[PDB]
């Protein structure tokens, strides 16, 4: 089976393929970091946690200034491409310069020994694709086997190369300039003809997100949703999603031990139901305890790989050491975690979608039950904060499609199931503190309870947001929030302020017509 892989190397370019180490198991992947004689940062380092450490250099974390997509007749109507009315990272690659690229990376590929390594990115039956990722560093093999879906013996057999990601990451291009990229570096995408090329950047979220990037491609153009969230799923097989930008505290109320675990990070939503695209977790580790952090710290051991963090003389780790980044990372198989559906991560169709929101600005219900156009307004907008911040599908860095797409998507998905979506702030209010961790947690267990479907319902203002006059448990003081306001006029300023940000963020989405008819769902 090997000829056929030299063979397919061959066809993308590669020459003079020394050996090559197909499908490694965790052990020799972790003999392989270790090994006598690495340099640079292609050495693991031995830590007291048993998991092997390593650093990415320059980069620390995604570079989307040099995210390309190529240009031809498969993306020109397409892609979303990046426009003046709306800027994006989707930035258009001619084919020649693509070619250049392409080369350029197999001749870097070309003469020595490399890892290989097969696994799915989806764990739908029907809409995975199948990733082969080549390397010559085997830790960047080790990222791979962690983050996407691992086949069995029986699946490699027949495993087909839907997607190929060439990681070129030692090779730089001085040509750059001439060809009017951003810099040296690059991560360049081919839809065509199935290939990522990375050139100049070690992060290993490069490998994760891009494969993302494809899936918010081929999926949505199925009718198949593609989504940056996390789900769970009830003893009774009752399935909800979660979306919510960092701090949010989208992993502590999607975390429940009553309910098992299906993803964290990035999931699809077919004809089927509800499954993850990986097959593992890319977690922070800054300032990472295990008091604070249990299950990601139990979670670090040999098969873990640690990314950019401290490691002392002795092994020992500092996770409260930023000095190579602030974005320390670890990366391990979804199974070192406990409480997940196994063994294959998916479950039935989602019934409840929750959108998690820090509002900074305090005008915001703790908890709204949305309508099928507010749904997809609100999850355009991307709304979290007072500072806001607006993350279109609250994943723009990875919108390979308008935003549009991927509300259209969801809300028929969700219409099919009878899911109803609401949209709940664990930020500020009219006490200028954010809501007790209590009443959350009530507003979250009432949702996936259905008792939020029994309240009797009001409707806030200039929103115009159905929300619920008690729930069971929640301090019914909080639920209109302008009750926690002595003086409501600062809840009035506030929410025209905001609401205001909210109608002009959303004019640059309005260039997508679908979209534009959305206005009148939003704050008025
Ligand atoms: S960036 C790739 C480039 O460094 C190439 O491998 C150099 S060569 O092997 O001398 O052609
Ligand atoms: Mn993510």
């Amino acid at each position: 089976d090997l000829n056929k892989l030299v063979k397919e190397l061959n066809d993308l370019g590669l020459t003079d393929v020394k050996e090559i180490v197909y499908n490694p198991s965790y052990e020799q992947l972790f003999e392989e970091e270790t090994k006598p004689g690495l340099e640079g940062f292609d050495k693991g380092t031995l830590t007291t946690l048993g998991a092997v450490a390593v650093d990415t250099g320059i980069f620390t974390g995604r570079s989307p200034k040099d995210k390309y997509i190529v240009c031809d007749e498969t993306t020109k109507d397409t892609v979303w491409w990046n426009s003046e009315a709306a800027k994006n990272d989707n930035k258009p690659m001619t084919q020649e310069t693509w070619k250049s690229l392409r080369e350029l990376v197999a001749k870097q590929l070309s003469g020595k020994r490399l890892f290989v390594v097969e696994g799915y990115c989806g764990a739908s039956e029907k809409h995975r694709i199948g990733v082969r990722m080549v390397t010559e560093v085997a830790w960047q093999a080790h990222f791979v086997k962690n983050m996407f879906i691992r086949p069995t013996d029986e699946e490699l057999k027949n495993f087909k190369a839907d997607f190929t990601v060439l990681n070129g990451a030692k090779c730089t291009n001085p040509n750059w300039k001439e060809q009017g990229l951003n810099s040296e570096n690059f991560v360049a995408f081919n839809i065509t003809e199935g290939i990522q090329l990375i050139g100049g950047t070690w992060y290993g979220g490069e490998m994760k997100k891009g494969m993302f990037s494809m899936m918010n491609y081929f999926l949505p153009l199925k009718g198949v949703a593609s989504m940056h969230c996390s789900a769970n799923v009830g003893k009774d097989g009752d399935v909800a999603i979660f979306f919510g930008l960092s701090g949010t505290g989208k992993t502590t109320l999607s975390t429940d031990p009553k309910r098992q675990l299906i993803g964290d990070d990035e999931h699809g939503w077919d004809e089927s139901g509800v499954f993850n695209f990986e097959g593992g977790c890319y977690a922070k580790t800054i300032n990472l305890s295990q008091e604070n952090e249990p299950d990601i710290y139990g979670a670090i051991r040999r098969d873990a790989l640690l990314e950019n963090v401290v490691v002392r003389a002795d092994g020992s780790v500092d996770f409260d050491d930023g000095s190579k980044t602030e974005n320390t990372r670890v990366s391990y198989p979804i199974y070192h975690i406990d409480n997940i559906v196994r063994p294959v991560s998916k479950a039935g169709h989602a019934t409840k979608v929750i959108f998690l929101t820090a509002d900074a600005f305090g005008v915001l219900p703790p908890v709204s039950k949305l309508t099928p156009e507010q749904t997809e307004y609100y999850f355009l907008s991307g709304f979290t904060a007072p500072t806001p911040t607006f993350s279109a599908c609250f994943g723009a860095a990875f919108l390979s499609l308008h935003p549009i797409q991927y509300a259209d998507v969801l809300v028929e998905r969700m219409k099919a199931s009878g899911a109803e979506a609401y949209l709940v702030n664990t930020g500020w209010n009219g006490t200028g503190k954010r809501i007790s961790i209590k009443d959350t947690r009530g507003i979250i267990d009432a949702i996936l309870d259905g008792s939020i479907e029994k309240a009797e319902m009001g409707e806030l203002p200039i929103f115009n947001l159905a929300i619920p006059k008690a729930l069971p448990g929640v301090d019914p003081a909080i639920l209109d929030p302008r009750d926690t306001y002595a003086d409501k006029a600062q809840w009035q300023v506030k929410a025209e302020d905001l609401a205001n940000r909210f109608v002009k963020n959303f004019v640059k989405y309005t260039a997508n017509p679908e979209a534009a008819k959305l206005v009148g769902a939003g704050p008025k």
